[PDB]
């Protein structure tokens, strides 16, 4: 008889998951199985995220017990717990979803030689990604391409991705009974108390693939928004509503699929001939995704700047002050502070919001390395993605993709364009609810009987400004305009 193991990492969804067909094919037994390091934190990760990915857990749990199974959560590391089961489960087929990532391609190399030695046969489709990567690079001449408006065109060459997979059936081979390590005590979601951590998340994003169906139909409400949706036109300080779907956590933990999103978007597109197109369409933005995903995979050394060959050498400065201020929200710029505040509480802020901070910490102002401030939004972001984070950041800081560096964002004027009013800067930095509009962007420069009024004296209730944005964004732009010199 067959006996298979659906492995969980990424793909953490019922839909479209060519995985999990596969493995319940004429199967007899059928062991969903996601292998957590109970070790992990004594390595970095917040709580956000974690219990993101816990409540994403349990959702599957809900979903597998509706047909007739269970999730089963393995503790330890892959290597040593599959060659176990592989035994114990009498498992004659592995199948789990593919990933790129440089850690994923060790691990699964790895887990792929002891399915060997035991017999199994290992099936890993593609479902992460909108394409096949590696199909990509080669239909492009065996080189991934490094700009945007290249890599839309290879993809228009290729043509659509491929249709999502079809539902699982409505009842599931379950696993069989009494055996040792699928016990429930030892195989259950764990809590965020259980795991070590000691304070509660504050995200207002909760996980799960039904979370994720969910927000995906209220983006498709208006479908007059998603045809016309551009971008960088969407506002940064929207935060009742977010001007964006908000659904980069659920696509990095495969709480969503990225082809269900696209075949919903090409419906919308077919009734509405004026859509905007890519790169600044809801598609390009999946495109963008897709663009980093593929050059990424491709390139050595890509989270980093040494040894990166798409990555330009600059000599950023080592300043562990300007850093800790940045990473603490207390810059003294109340748009940096307030955006970075959003980032510690709910690991989500918008595309422009993630502008403005990256270029202060870089090429902007305080001249430090991208590669510190990556590490801070490594830790908080509930959509940290390798490849985005990365990519993204070698952008923001001109090493990598972009190149104008004398496009400097203001901490001060920026957010000013789309909320006069600073109701943005009162929700995250309580401290300057009073603080009349005038001076909320720049409360150093209210008179003292103002911030007296207010409650928010300058230097004793919100710090001063670390730097002066004049003579910091002058310096800055001398040294990146001399280091593209050597370049
Ligand atoms: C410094 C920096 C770091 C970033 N780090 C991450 C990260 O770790 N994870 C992450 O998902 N995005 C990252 N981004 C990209 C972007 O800010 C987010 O994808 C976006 O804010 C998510 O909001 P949304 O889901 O509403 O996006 P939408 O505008 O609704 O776009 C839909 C989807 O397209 C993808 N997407 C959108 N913009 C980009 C982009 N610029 N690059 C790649 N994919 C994109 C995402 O999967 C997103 O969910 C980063 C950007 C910057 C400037
Ligand atoms: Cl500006």
């Amino acid at each position: 008889v067959k006996n298979s193991i659906i492995w969980f990492r990424k793909g953490l969804r019922l839909h479209d998951n060519p995985a999990l067909l596969e493995a319940c094919k004429d199967a007899k037994h059928v062991y969903p199985v996601f292998v957590l390091d109970p070790h992990f934190l004594q390595q970095k990760v917040s709580v956000n995220r974690y219990n993101f990915l816990l409540e994403s857990l349990e959702d599957l749990q809900r979903s597998f017990q509706a047909r007739g199974s269970r999730l089963l959560v393995l503790r330890g590391k892959p290597e040593e717990v599959f060659p176990r089961v592989f035994r114990e489960w009498g498992v004659t087929q592995l199948c789990f979803e593919h990933d790129t990532e440089p850690y994923a391609k060790v691990r699964d190399a790895a887990v792929r030689r002891l399915a060997a030695e035991a017999g199994v046969e290992v099936v890993t489709p593609i479902s992460h990604t909108l394409y096949d990567t590696d199909m990509l690079v080669a239909r492009n001449g065996g080189a991934a391409p490094l700009t945007m408006q290249s890599f839309t065109k290879l993809v228009d060459r290729v043509g659509d991705p491929p249709a999502p997979a079809p539902d699982p059936p409505a009842a599931m081979p379950p696993p069989a009974e009494d055996m040792p390590s699928a016990a429930p005590a030892a195989t259950g979601v764990p809590t965020w108390q259980e795991v070590g951590f000691k304070e509660p998340p504050l995200t207002v994003f909760k996980g799960g693939e039904t979370e994720a169906l969910a927000r995906l139909e209220a983006a498709f409400q208006d479908p007059k928004w998603v045809a016309g949706f551009q971008k960088p036109d969407t506002d940064p300080s929207a935060w009742e509503k977010p001007a964006t779907t908000v659904l980069s956590p659920y696509l990095k933990f495969g709480c969503l699929s990225a082809r269900l999103f696209h075949a919903r978007l090409l419906e919308v597109y077919r009734r509405h001939p004026a859509h905007s197109q890519p790169p600044v369409s809801l598609r390009g933005q999946l495109l963008w995704r897709e663009f980093f995903y593929t050059v990424g995979s491709t390139t050595p050394n890509f989270h980093r700047m040494a040894g990166n060959p798409v990555c330009k050498q600059i000599d950023w400065d080592d300043n562990p002050e300007f850093l800790a201020a940045w990473r603490e929200a207390r810059t003294g710029f109340p748009w940096i502070d307030a955006i970075m505040t959003q980032l510690v509480t709910w690991g989500w802020m918008h595309h422009l919001a993630r502008h403005s901070v990256a270029c202060f910490l870089t090429r902007g102002d305080l001249y430090v390395s991208w590669e510190r401030g990556m590490e801070v939004f490594e830790e908080h972001l509930i959509d940290q993605d390798h490849y985005l984070n990365a990519a993204n950041w070698m952008w923001l800081s001109a090493s990598a993709f972009f190149s104008q560096y004398f496009r400097v964002y203001s901490p001060v004027v920026f957010g000013k364009k789309y909320d006069p009013e600073g109701r943005f800067i009162r929700k995250f930095l309580p401290v300057l609810k009073d603080m009349p509009a005038k001076y909320i962007y720049e409360p150093w420069t209210a008179p003292l009987e103002v911030q007296r009024k207010a409650g928010c004296v300058v230097g004793r209730d919100y710090p001063a400004p670390i730097v002066d944005h004049a003579v910091a964004s002058k310096a800055c732009i001398a040294r990146m305009a001399a280091a593209y010199r050597r370049s």
